[PDB]
This record gives structure tokens, sequence and C-alpha cells, in this order.
């Protein structure tokens, strides 16, 4: 569905969540299992969700036609080269793809899973219902960029912003407030802004991303090879943090602002398609 991002409608169940995917996964030739148990595996072939998400069964991996891997931060790199070999595997949509295979297919983070048993923080920024009420509202741009970040979850580049960064006029420092109000500020300042700082964190996908792309607020990205599948939506992708500047970012909107993008991504639903195509 090539459209121009402006064009972004969205419905309450379109948000990109692993959750989603773990119950489409478990009621619906595909398995569903979290990589701290791939990435953990005591078996080379055999891995479980342990009980995780109520979830006991054993997994064949010498007999799963497509594996779903998420709720992680870790990546899928050469550890798993071994299951990535395995034939009967068609395919492996995982959360932080960071191996050059073509077998392996990055699916979005999007956004936090509010059902994340007994967690606040989980059951308020994973508030899709806000998500979609700002995106409701007239996008009045109040700055350029919009800065919001946890410099302790990557410092090498998060540092790096806000010491460069932090002090300009078309920046925008967010203030860190976690709650059900707090969360609804943290939406609507994004929103109302044409741009937002996001790089990667613990893990090299982030929430942010994904906040900001369903507000049509492009986010500023770092290039990375978890991100090379992404470049068909409108991310604005970056060597380095360094040399940004208001006539760069002003430059990138206009084109951003003018392309068609595969926005039906952002979509439960092409993932859904996706996972029942190769399974
Ligand atoms: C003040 C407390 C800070 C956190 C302390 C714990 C450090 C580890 O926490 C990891 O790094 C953080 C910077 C977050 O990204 C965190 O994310 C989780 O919580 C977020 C609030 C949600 O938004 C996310 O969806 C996700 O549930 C992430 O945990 C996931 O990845 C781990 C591998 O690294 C494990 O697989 C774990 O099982 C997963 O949940
Ligand atoms: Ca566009
Ligand atoms: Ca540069
Ligand atoms: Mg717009
Ligand atoms: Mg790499
Ligand atoms: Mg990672
Ligand atoms: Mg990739
Ligand atoms: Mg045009």
């Amino acid at each position: 569905g090539a459209m121009k991002l402006a064009e972004l409608t969205l419905e309450s169940d379109d948000f990109i969540t692993s959750d989603k995917l773990f119950n489409f996964c478990k009621s619906t030739g595909a398995k569903y299992v979290k990589t701290d148990f791939i990435k953990f595996r005591q078996y080379q072939y055999i891995v479980s969700n342990c009980g995780w998400r109520d979830d006991t069964d054993v997994v064949f991996l010498e007999n799963t036609p497509v594996l779903v891997t998420g709720h992680s931060d870790y990546d899928i790199s050469e550890r798993e080269i071994d299951i990535i070999r395995l034939p009967n595997i068609r395919a492996w949509f995982c959360q932080n793809r960071n191996i050059p295979h073509p077998k392996v297919i990055s699916f979005p983070l999007g956004i936090t899973n509010k059902d994340e048993p007994n967690s606040e923080i989980h059951r308020i920024i994973g508030n899709t219902d806000r998500i979609l009420e700002v995106s409701k509202t007239p996008k009045e741009i109040k700055n350029l960029v919009y800065m919001n970040i946890t410099v302790k979850n990557f410092p090498e580049e998060r540092q790096r912003i806000v010491d460069l960064y932090s002090d300009k006029s078309w920046v925008t420092i967010g203030k860190g407030e976690v709650s059900e109000e707090g969360h609804r500020k943290f939406l609507e300042d994004m929103y109302a802004h044409k741009f937002c700082f996001a790089p990667r964190g613990n893990g090299i996908d982030t929430h942010r991303l994904w906040e900001s792309l369903y507000l049509r607020t492009i986010p500023i990205v770092k290039k990375h090879i978890a991100m090379e599948q992404f470049t068909d939506l409108p991310i604005l992708f970056v060597n380095d943090w360094e040399n940004i500047t208001e006539e760069y970012l002003n430059e990138q909107y206009d084109i951003i602002m003018a392309k068609d993008w595969n926005l039906d991504k952002l979509k439960i639903d092409y993932w859904y398609q996706k996972i029942l195509e190769y399974s």
C-alpha cells in the first residue's frame, strides 16, 4: 500500500506488538519462541518457552517451517547460524536481525506489550489507545526534532546525541514522567515534531522508532543491518550522529514527505500475512 506518510490512517488493532505475533502463532507451521530461549538453549535444535506466557510446548526446530522470535533485545547473529542452516526452516521472522542471511526476516519491534504480567510500565507505555488518540488530533508542529532518550540504554550513541543536539533551538528535550499522563504528554509532544531521535538502545530496534512512525513523526536512526529491511519506511537513516543541521533535516523532511512508503508494514496484518505466506 504505497502512500505518503501524511496519509497514514490507523485502527486500534493495527499496532504491531510481539505479543500479537505470539497469539497468532499459538492460535492459528509457525512457532513463536522468546529469543532468550534461542540464545540460551540447552539443546541444538530443541527449544521451549518453559512456561513463559504459559507455553510449555517443546519446539523441534528440525520440524518447524517458520520460526518467530521476539520479546527481547537479544539479536539473531552467527550464534544461531546452525539453526538458520536447517533446510526445513523456510523463514525466521525475528526482532533485531543481526546477520546478513536471506532466510532471516526482520519484523518491527512495534509497541510495548500492555499485558505483560505485573508490570505497570508495560501497562502504561504499552497503551496503544493513547497512540491512536494522539494520531487523530491535528498535527501542529511545535519544533523540528524531539529528544527523549535514556542515555544508559546505549551510551555510545545516545550520549553523543545529547552532547551535540540538546543545546539546539530546533531540538526539544522531553521530560521523563512514567505515568498514564506523562505518557500522553510524551506522545503529544513527539506528535508535535517533524522528526524524533530514535537511536538504538539495549537492543538495536527500539520502541521509539515505531511510536514515532505511528504518529507520523519521522524517526532518525543510525544505519544498521537490523534496519536494512525497513528502508521502504519513512525513516531517516544516518551514517553517524554528526553534522545533523536544521538545513539537513529540512531537506530530508521535504524528500521524505514527497515519497511513497510501504506504510502497510506498520500494520499487524502485513506480518500476519507474511507469516501465513511462508508457513
Ligand atoms: C529500570 C529498569 C530497566 C530494565 C532492567 C532490565 C535490563 C534488561 O532489559 C532489556 O533492556 C532494557 C533496556 C529494555 O529494553 C527491556 O525491555 C523490556 O522492558 C521494556 C520496558 C519494554 O518496553 C520492552 O518491550 C521489554 O519488555 C529489555 O528486556 C528485554 O530484553 C532482554 C534482553 O536484553 C530480555 O530478553 C528481557 O526478558 C526482555 O524483556
Ligand atoms: Ca511520504
Ligand atoms: Ca555526517
Ligand atoms: Mg504528517
Ligand atoms: Mg552487524
Ligand atoms: Mg539487539
Ligand atoms: Mg535487517
Ligand atoms: Mg508528492
